[PDB]
């Protein structure tokens, strides 16, 4: 009946003679009370994918905002989020209410990241972390964690660990959530009891709870475009200038700044040449989910262009 193979310690597979996987098998049976036995059998079947190493190591004027930015806001999609959030108002509106987020950035970040629930990723979470967890020093630390949270999540949500599927460094669902970010910001937005990042009320829900943890300010502006160009001082998202400064440099705001009085200076190539931002807070907020001003700029007008096409 009961067959507890105490005698059966060398699981086989891709992970087979690999250190780093026994002494993350002892951790949670250590830790957590899983089976060494159990977790044997599930990471004997975890494949070690050479593409996964091969990504994870991968990361004018020209037009390259131009590019970026049609990735993204195009007819179809555009359509489709005007879909997403006909359908999803209810939900959409309750995060508002609840978290201070907008619809316009939540159905952003689901449309940028999945397209609404149609590319959610195609490769198993489990070869992925157990890829990156067990074969890749570089971040194994920080994936041999997420590895762990994940096996607790799938254990508690009660899925099969080798059922799920998502990204190439494990995000996961409508928002492609990290396994950690599952643990600290993923909320049972449904009431169904269960936070499910493939359900897209759980989605939205969780989404508007990351932007609040991470201190998106409700109402208040993301940027303000403006008039002038500022080359002489370094731009991104990650710096900081106080109002003074920037109208030093020859930049004047299209919209006033209220009582703001610092900002991040972001360029955007435009290909004619180049425009000018004042960044506020809450744009900082969305480059949380993502470091980079293309993304959260994408984000950010994704929504409006959704947002503009709903009142037609
Ligand atoms: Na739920």
């Amino acid at each position: 009946m009961v067959e507890p193979q105490h005698n059966v310690m060398q699981m086989g597979g891709d992970f087979a003679n690999n250190p780093n996987a026994q002494q993350f098998i002892d951790k949670m049976v250590n830790k957590h009370g899983f089976d060494r036995q159990q977790l044997q059998e599930i990471l004997s079947q975890a494949k070690r994918l050479d593409s996964v190493l091969r990504l994870m190591d991968n990361q004018g004027p020209n037009g390259a905002w131009l590019r970026y930015r049609k990735k993204f806001i195009t007819p179809d999609n555009v359509q489709n989020g005007v879909v997403f959030w006909n359908q999803y108002e209810d939900a959409l509106n309750r995060a508002w209410q609840v978290y201070g987020v907008p619809p316009e950035i939540i159905v952003g970040i689901i449309g940028v990241e999945t397209r609404w629930g149609r590319v959610m990723g195609k490769t198993r979470i489990l070869d992925a972390l157990a890829t990156l967890s067990f074969n890749y020093p570089r971040r194994a630390e920080y994936f041999s964690g997420e590895l762990e949270t994940f096996l607790l999540m799938a254990r508690d949500e009660q899925d099969d660990p080798l059922n799920l599927k998502g990204s190439f460094a494990g995000a996961m669902g409508y928002g492609q959530f990290m396994p950690s970010s599952y643990k600290q910001y993923a909320v049972d937005f449904s009431g169904d009891g269960h936070i499910n990042l493939w359900d897209p009320v759980d989605a939205i829900g969780s989404v508007a709870n990351y932007f609040k943890a991470h201190g998106w300010v409700k109402g208040d502006q993301v940027a303000v475009m403006a008039n002038g160009q500022a080359p002489g001082l370094p731009n991104g998202f990650k710096t900081k200038y106080s109002i003074s400064q920037l109208a030093a440099a020859g930049l004047t705001p299209q919209q006033p700044l209220g009582n703001h009085q610092q900002a991040s200076l972001l360029r955007l190539d435009v290909g004619t040449g180049y425009q000018y931002w004042y960044g506020l807070p809450n744009f900082y907020t969305i480059t949380r989910y993502n470091h980079s001003t293309h993304y959260a700029m994408a984000v950010w007008q994704l929504g409006q262009a959704v947002a503009l096409a709903r009142v037609q």
